[PDB]
DNA sequence: CTAGCGTCA
DNA sequence: GATTTGACGCTAG
């Protein structure tokens, strides 16, 4: 009441005094509120709706007495962003004291707890605009347990904030988190969201004496938590796409479907829906009678009854030719907005510490492109070739070069394979037992694959699979005799797996794996082969995050250089750069993300040097290697 | 072999 | 009539 403090109602003198508050504090606790109004704290993170205000609990200790006159103790600020209809001087005056307000709270000293913090940051920019720019959130550090209990248990489906109190705080603390305007009234609302602020308070300082106590503590701090406003810039920028030539690949895969579904019309015999798996049915079986009850439209079945009739092998490929056009045209292009596409990133998306992404998935487009065959010439499909940097620009896009057998290298320890100009030819070239020069691009494809998957605890199976199934047992003893440490350092991750129950990447992150100790064999090997995929995936991802901190924090503090970073592909940053300012911006990246070796500073000393790659071109498609 | 997201029957 | 699963499709090592 006096305990929530609507600023653009604050006298003169007092808005001076709040902003001499906000540095003094001892804590702020935020969270974004909607036009609901609900909040991220949290409802199943859907509150249907766009944002209006932000709300700042502030702790004035967590020295002397404090008394302002204009708030109670401690009070709870409202920040005001919510546009009115029309735009005149005095709601400028208003929004520049709330830009004001905002931005002190992103640089103070003090702890600052926020939970889905990447949402505020990703809002307060929105918010800011052209006024203050991406790198003066770049320090912003505050306190996300989302992410913290991600850290703590991997697994667990990312949490609401209830679940989150209920097991985590001591004892009974609780909340009251339902309310919504049209659920409830206004003061209901609002004295909720104060509550559910200390709760989050609360909540989250216990959350961080886990991490304290797991060892997770300096990896949550030094890791992810400046990882935070990264994601939320890339969500701010958008990658622009090549429309027209996106809605001809469109139109073509629109062509051979009608063509397909004609086809199909003609052997079937009748005009019917053929994305029907129903009518296709009644045909396959109904009338044509092709299993002398119904089997079903699986591609299995359908490929066993590849000879009796001709419909088959034309549903099939209507059906390829469909998944096609939806996943990369159609889906694609229901992301866009002004032709433009920007993923959501989810930090607390894998269990191996990688991130990963949403509408779209970017770190799903295809590296190769497809062929579909064109009817009443030579063209095909490449989804990548239709991601562009904005003119003039080029995207450069610097990649660290067979990380994770770098990182197999260091812990594993081994001779043959740190003696070990691009490697995986050389295995290529082994199996080929050539020169390096005809090896093919398809060939490495297949080599780099059968080592991974040799590293990873894979059977003759499938290494066969992936090629004379006895032959390669053959293969298999050639590459582990070869490699002694690599087998000692996966009977190592596994011997740590069942001695603790868990296992720990290079800085910390660890994967709980309870399942080591299953009676059951098939899960006791599979929680085996998890740890020791683990410790390197996880140390990898723990590499790369710590690059693209460093990297972004170099490209941010630049005078002279412009660049954006734009997206993460797994082991690969990805930005734009002006186009004038590639060979600068190159040279930048190169120098950070090697120069890790020694960050920790120290803590991390690679027994392998780390080499970035660079490429370079006016589309993500076409990146050709510099050097 | 290990991690993800996206499209379906 | 609508709505959620487990295969397989791609991705990254």
């Amino acid at each position: 009441k006096k305990h929530f403090c609507d600023i653009r109602h604050l006298d003169d003198w007092a808005k001076s005094q709040l902003i001499e508050m906000l540095k003094q504090a001892a804590a702020l606790v935020i969270t974004v509120m909607y036009t609901d109004g609900s909040t991220q704290l949290g409802a199943d993170q859907t509150p249907v709706s766009s944002v209006r205000g932000i709300v700042v609990l502030v702790k004035r200790q967590a020295c002397g007495p404090v008394l302002e006159g204009f708030v109670s103790d401690d009070p709870c600020i409202y920040i005001q962003i919510e546009h009115s209809a029309i735009w005149d001087q005095e709601q400028e005056a208003h929004q520049q004291f709330a830009r004001n307000v905002l931005f002190q709270t992103m640089k103070c000293k003090c702890p600052v707890i926020c939970f889905n913090a990447k949402d505020f940051v990703r809002i307060v920019l929105q918010f800011f605009g052209n006024d203050g720019s991406w790198k003066h959130v770049a320090d912003f550090i505050g306190l996300d347990p989302r992410i913290a209990a991600w850290l703590i248990d991997p697994s667990d489906a990312t949490p609401s904030f209830e679940d989150l109190v209920e097991k985590y705080c001591e004892k009974s603390i609780t909340v009251k988190v339902n309310s919504t305007y049209g659920n409830s009234s206004r003061n209901i609302v609002n004295q909720n969201v104060r509550e559910n602020l200390k709760t989050l308070y609360r909540l989250t300082m216990d959350l961080c004496s886990k991490l304290k106590d797991y060892g997770l503590w300096q990896l949550f701090r030094t890791l992810e938590l400046p990882l935070i406003p990264i994601l939320a810039v890339m969500e701010s920028h958008a990658i622009q796409v090549n429309k027209e030539e996106m809605e001809k690949t469109s139109a073509l895969l629109g062509a051979r479907l009608k063509e397909l579904e004609q086809e199909a019309h003609f052997v079937a015999g009748e005009r019917f829906l053929i994305t029907s798996n129903n009518q296709l049915r009644e045909i396959l079986f109904g009338k044509l009678k092709l299993h002398l009850k119904y089997p079903s439209t699986s591609e299995a079945v359908l490929n066993a009854l590849r000879d009796l009739h001709p419909l088959p092998k034309i549903i099939l490929e209507y059906r390829q030719v469909h998944k096609i056009k939806s996943t990369f045209v159609d889906g694609l292009l229901a992301c866009m907005k002004k032709g433009s596409i920007s993923s959501t990133w989810n930090q607390t998306g894998t269990v191996t510490g990688r991130l990963s992404a949403k509408h779209p998935n970017i770190q799903g487009i295809s590296k190769h492109p497809i062929q579909i065959t064109t009817p009443k010439k030579i063209l095909t499909i490449s989804p990548r070739a239709m991601f562009v940097s904005s003119k003039g620009h080029t995207f450069l896009a610097a990649d660290f070069s067979q990380i994770e057998l770098r990182i197999l290298t260091h812990l594993s320890g081994d001779p043959e394979l740190l003696k070990l100009d691009d490697v995986f030819s050389t295995l290529t070239s082994q199996w080929k037992d050539v020169p390096v020069e005809q090896v093919t691009h398809a060939d490495r494809e297949q080599t780099k694959k059968v080592v991974y998957a040799v590293v990873y605890g894979a059977g003759k199976e499938r290494l066969a699979a992936c090629v004379p199934i006895q032959e390669a047992a053959q293969f298999l003893e050639s590459f582990l005799q070869k490699y002694k440490k690599i087998k000692d350092f996966a009977r190592a991750a596994i011997a740590q797996c069942h001695q603790t129950g868990c296992v720990v990447s290079i800085m910390g992150r660890r994967r709980p794996l309870p399942r080591i100790h299953a009676h059951d064999q098939q899960l006791r090997a599979q929680a085996e082969r998890q740890a020791v995929n683990f410790v390197v995936q996880g140390s990898a991802a723990d590499l790369c995050k710590l690059a693209m901190i460093h990297v972004f924090t170099a490209v941010a503090a630049s005078h002279t250089l412009t660049a954006r970073l734009v997206a993460q592909i797994h082991d690969e940053l990805l930005f734009e750069v002006e186009d004038p300012q590639i060979p600068e911006c190159a040279a930048l990246v190169r120098r950070t993300m090697e120069s890790l070796e020694q960050v920790q500073a120290l803590e991390l000393q690679l027994q392998v040097p780390l080499k970035v790659s660079l490429s370079a071109g006016r589309s993500w498609g076409h990146l050709v290697p510099l050097q």
